[PDB]
């Protein structure tokens, strides 16, 4: 169909999409013909660009502008044609199996999942999240709890990396499996250690999950350790499924996305209906992360109240203790699901409120109608804080309207201007570690 | 009195909104079916080989879909006590039960009533086949990369002592060569193979036997599955049952099943003698003990006179040579593997096989419909055999079923019209089958 | 598609062999041991025998001969005129392939080596520590003892020929036993040694147990005549009946004795003489005797004989169930966790009962010389352990001659009431069809 | 300060009379070997690379053999605390420890003919069989990876790069259990196995009682074998490998490449397939240059049918290695040889025998081109094992002052190449001790 020089390879499916119905295959193909192709292409490039020697992002992706991918139809199932893929993703002309699987992964979540809902109620949003993970063969039936979600920051310095490896090698010396946001630095070090420790302790089925969104994976290649890759429709459905599959959470330094994620966490942990649930939240870093955490906690205790630190707990420069506590909490998390009658792998009990599930358009009017009142209940005040925060993080990676920072005025944030005064040094502090301007009186 | 069972195999990871949907559907009129089938599942291997008498004893039995946050459970109010060893359900029985929950409630209920999958008109043949595939994929029944070894084994409900022995032997041979059996879940001809194949898999240290039994809600409800069946599948109607028999077999051995097997072959030949399927490899062997000779042959004549010597290519008869039937099968696998390899086709499912729409949809033997059934030699062989199958479906047991009798006492017998010699051959077959104990209800 | 010279590769036993050991196989194969290795190998290949014959079945293949090949990697086996039923489409049946290399394992590699070749010193073969440590290295080299194995092994004894009831019933015991995820070990033979495994199969099937272990133990003279039954997964051949019985005891976590005619009497008296010994008052080895309806009286006379000879203290080590298939499994399954605990507290292994003190008396083999028979001390002043040990050697010889015609009938210098119960049991067994041979 | 350990993998099912053998062997003079090797195994993974001083901290340590009816247990008096997690011994550390109980207490003590070349080879096999390292029915993927104890960072990176490429092709690594070049190949291999989903890595590390006494096994070694001497350690290196890859190990690579070319160039081994790739970074081009020159002159250019030199192409190093594997299988197939043990390879009994560098013997060593190539290299290795060892050991400093320097007989041109290679080896910083 094309006479040019176009290095091709035909890949068979590995670990997803393997048993496909015919009428599903058609659907896969008709979707790869829609406008969705760009995402499907750009994600598939980042998937084959994993663990690239050159530690770049935009420039790495621009080199392969000759790249393309096609969905090939066969009576049995389906195959992926790879025109001009990066050479590093192949050994002796065979695709590396990790990558293969993570490729067919992107077929699954971007063209099979993301297609059927986006190219076509908080109960629907959860059962749908469950369904995605079930289809991802990620909820293992009869699995004792060992999953420790690790949130963290895109860029991090050398000490912070070192310490997050140590937490990992510990987590792993205790036979605990890790999830992250499939990205780099903080989302990577914990697995990198947990492997070594998984090794030493002869653990034989290391789960290193990695949850992400269309807009993140299109630019950010999954770090190489990720052995299971899940892509969810939006951040909103990403954070929800983070929480539901976790048996522990360990926030790291990181800066902006972390802070935003913490508020998401807390406003589900402080809701009444969830005073019985057991999800250990240990924040941690290295010695030089002392002041950073400090001001974080100061911010929460001001906004949400001191009663908010019911739910968290800060260990500093004790890699071993963080893994020890996470290991001890695992029985309790089982039991706490035992007597609810709740799946060990999916926390159906945790009540996440529709405000936490509803997506925040980065529209200017959205922040201009935002509310920050101490009279608002702790839950509502925290959800609005998180939605403003996930909008700022989207203002550099989604680029849906980058010039709307001050297009007809600054984001009218009506309410206690002292909440913003606390974020003054907080936001500049993230800029300090390289992680009324935007608000309004 | 009341035991609560956990899932085993089927229904292990359920979404809440789904568990839920079971309990509603469990309350619908469908309930009696769900109960009947679950009582049958628990009465497998019953020391009493009684059909209706065995189930009528357990009238106090009843079953309840219980909801928990994790998943779903089953409440067993007065279960037959045999099915419990030291208080625990027999793991086999457990998994068969949760199979009835899968195909009876999550599968039958859902596609017939709630339009959750919209795009399913269930007349379009593409939709019927793809569905037959979704049913099977969900029963974890199709395996990816499973090199071909499934010998589907059609037979007869009641069979004499010799036929059993002979069919057990074929199974032993089949399983001495590491071939897995699939039957129609029942007793006799559908039990005897798996029963021997078991000793075969054993001697040959074959591990992970697959003894599939495929069935339909009316069959299972009256007839418990035989105790050997390892994977239970319940297809909505015979039509979907046969159609799935085809697609998942890599070989087919038709044992002697009385006048029933006659429409069986015809159905098989219908798809086989089709020009788009002149390339598909599907070993069709018939076989039987010494005495089954006469019975296979009188069949043979009829087929060749109605369809031709060309029909004799697709099948093969063998008699009292058990082993050779295992031998030809084990041989034909690699060719069947290949036949799929070049057509770019799944090993476990035969997508390419064109089963014809008139064979997918059901046929009702209305006295008007019967006589309009075109049966003459000009009409191509495909249509000839398929109408011959529908014509045999109605006239066979046209006197056993009291529906046929009452209707052939009102509107008269089946005055079918087509070609004189054909109704001669269609007769012959029945006069011989009657000679072998295997106005009339029919007319020219 | 097969010939009459076929070359079989190893399966499951003798897989990794050093060249110097490979040589040892061939030199022992050319020595006088050959007939044994020949007869046994024919036997193994004649399992699943469609024809229900014994000696007539094996005498038909006089052309069969087997030879030890040599390659650099290991050993292979040369089958010259094997029987055809043990091959399918020119492949050897994988069952028979193991059991063949099994016989190669124990008859030539073991029995050859330990008897004479001083390649292994420190083999007094009289010291009872040596016999026991030897029985271990056998079941070890036979990959028979599994590390970290929760106890599920139930040894079954019984009669090689049994009516159709005794078989049907022993089948049900198996079915139930199996349904509880228990593994059976018998003496490899027919009838009472087949039915437990035969049923045990179906229920292992119903309960999705995925590693049946139908062990069968035997000794060279028996297997030469009796082909193992088709169910046997592990074949193990022990040098003599004595070392076979010791290893029975060591591997069992339960012993059921079925209706084995007068053939079980020495069997029970063998168990008792280790169970009633002192240092074994803490050990946990359930001993049920069972049978179907008609076996009732057959145990009856039996139990009487033991009570009166050894005492009612022998009823401590056994129990008796009749026609309750289901129960004999239920109790057996129940006893497993206790058997784990008793080996646990004692610091002992689960697969091998080191701590049972088996009498050196019972380990050594018995000569029923008329002098030795008379000198056999059969008095109740002697302790119950030695009383049962001497009562067994008495029954093994008197029941199972040319010498009672040369010298005389077996005038045992025993206590008369012991001799009185002895003859009364023999007469009661004659009522059940199960000057005399004694005096 | 005491813990008790159960057996993991090694020594798990033992007969009672064997157990007794373990105890009395432990109480003898072999105790010190056991203890210092046991100590080193518990010291794997330590951040401190002061191999010796590390052991000097834990001089309180001691180790007792515990009897039980079931088997054996290991009492640990004052064990290093880092080798535990929440009181649980690290499983890796558990296993290698019992492997020292295996090869040092059980094996070494008991075996101490050993004079007949066939007896030595069958024993090396019985040692590898008891170590459960020979897998029956195993496609050949073992690449033995020789190298040097301390290498700079560019050889460490390069050796790692090799491994990753080896791994990425589903190939297992065998090394000398140490660090430096014996670690980076496995360390790489690790990352790669993962990427390709290779789920059964076999990072065999073989060694001798003297080596492991002071040196903790590097943390990647899955399976630890300890052979009695070096002579048997090498012979074993040879029979289990399917290829060999020689990293830049300084002058320590000289006798090695000779020993190997000895068995390769002997006649009866003209049909065996054992690839030999020598690789390294760019800094190693001169270093391999003089090595290859010295050989082409002494043994002939026929010797370069047996060794190939690749420099700075890690991919190809593996690519060829991975291509060789099917050929090494077939080569064992048609000979009727094991795929796990190269029984057919003829090792000459002199290469199996230890060489004592007595002034008399090294002078008696025949070193002239008149003798044949197989013998020449053998004597050349026995030459270098004393010559270069001269400038380091006292037998080549102290003995050459007492009875005079080493006046070797043979041919002058050979001795010229020898000295010329050495002068090379001094120039890359890797009458003297030799005349
Ligand atoms: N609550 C809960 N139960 C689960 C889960 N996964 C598996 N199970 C098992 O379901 C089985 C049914 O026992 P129930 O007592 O009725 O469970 P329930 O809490 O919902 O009532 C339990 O097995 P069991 O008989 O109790 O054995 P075991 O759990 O003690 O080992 C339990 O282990 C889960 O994610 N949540
Ligand atoms: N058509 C088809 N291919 C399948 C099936 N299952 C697995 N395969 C794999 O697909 C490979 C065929 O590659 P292609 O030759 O391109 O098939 P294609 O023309 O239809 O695209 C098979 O090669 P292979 O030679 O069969 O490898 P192997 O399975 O013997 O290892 C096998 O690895 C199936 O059910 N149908
Ligand atoms: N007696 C015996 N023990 C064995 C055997 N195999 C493994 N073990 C284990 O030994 C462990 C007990 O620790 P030890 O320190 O050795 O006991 P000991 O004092 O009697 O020597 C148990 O693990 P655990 O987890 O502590 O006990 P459990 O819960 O598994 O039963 C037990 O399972 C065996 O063949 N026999
Ligand atoms: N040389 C050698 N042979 C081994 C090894 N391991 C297993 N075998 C097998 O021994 C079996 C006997 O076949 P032969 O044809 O006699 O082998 P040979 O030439 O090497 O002597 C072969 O099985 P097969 O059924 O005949 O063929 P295959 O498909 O299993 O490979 C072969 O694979 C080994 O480490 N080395
Ligand atoms: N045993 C084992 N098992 C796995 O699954 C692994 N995945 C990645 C590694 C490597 O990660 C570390 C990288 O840290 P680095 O040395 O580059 O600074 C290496 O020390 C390696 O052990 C690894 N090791
Ligand atoms: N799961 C399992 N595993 C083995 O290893 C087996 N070996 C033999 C059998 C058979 O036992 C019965 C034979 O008795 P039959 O009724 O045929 O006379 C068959 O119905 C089979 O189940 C078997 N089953």
């Amino acid at each position: 169909t094309d006479p040019a020089l176009r290095a091709i390879t035909h890949i068979s499916p590995l670990g997803s999409m393997d048993m496909l119905s015919q009428l599903e295959v058609d659907m896969l193909k008709r979707t790869a013909s829609s406008d969705l192709y760009q995402l499907f292409r750009n994600c598939s490039l980042a998937v084959l660009n994993s663990g690239s020697l050159t530690d770049n992002s935009k420039e790495l992706l621009s080199r392969f502008e000759n790249f393309d991918i096609n969905v090939l139809r066969r009576e049995r199932g389906v195959k992926l044609e790879l025109i001009n893929p990066p050479e590093e993703a192949f050994v002796d002309g065979r695709i590396i199996r990790a990558l293969q699987a993570n490729l067919f992964a992107v077929l699954r979540d971007i063209l099979f999942v993301y297609g059927q809902i986006h190219n076509t109620n908080s109960v629907h949003i959860t059962n749908l999240v469950f369904s995605i993970l079930r289809n991802a063969r990620a909820l293992h039936v009869g699995e004792a709890p060992n999953m420790v979600v690790c949130w963290g920051g895109h860029s991090i310095n050398e000490n912070e990396y070192l310490y997050a490896r140590r937490v990992g090698n510990q987590l792993g010396l205790r036979e605990l499996n890790i999830c992250t946001g499939c990205g780099p630095g903080a989302m990577e070090a914990p697995m990198k250690g947990a492997a070594v420790g998984h090794a030493q302790q002869r653990y034989k089925d290391s789960r290193f999950i990695g949850m992400t969104e269309p807009s993140i994976i299109a630019a950010e290649p999954p770090n190489p350790l990720v052995n299971e890759l899940i892509i969810m429709p939006d951040i909103e459905k990403r954070l929800e499924a983070f929480v539901r599959i976790a048996h522990g959470i360990i926030i790291f330094p990181g800066g902006v996305g972390t802070a935003e994620e913490l508020l998401y966490l807390l406003g589900i942990l402080m809701n009444p209906a969830n005073k019985d649930q057991v999800l250990p939240l240990i924040l941690t870093g290295p010695k030089e992360s002392a002041d950073y955490f400090r001001v974080l906690d100061e911010f929460v205790v001001h906004t949400l109240g001191e009663n908010a630190r019911r739910h968290y707990r800060i260990i500093i420069d004790d890699a071993a203790e963080v893994a020890r506590q996470m290991k001890k909490s695992m029985p309790l998390v089982k039991e706490n699901r035992r007597d609810t009658g709740d799946a060990y792998s999916f926390n159906w009990s945790m009540r996440i409120a529709p405000d936490l599930q509803m997506p925040f358009e980065p529209s200017h009017e959205n922040m201009a109608n935002l509310k920050l009142y101490p009279d608002q209940p702790v839950e509502v005040l925290a959800a609005d804080l998180r939605r403003a925060f996930s909008g700022i993080v989207a203002g550099n990676v989604k680029e849906v309207g980058i010039r709307a920072i001050e297009e007809f005025g600054p984001y009218k944030i009506n309410g206690d201007k002292e909440i913003m005064r606390r974020m003054d040094d907080l936001l500049q502090g993230f800029v300090a570690q390289h992680r009324i301007p935007c608000y309004e009186i």
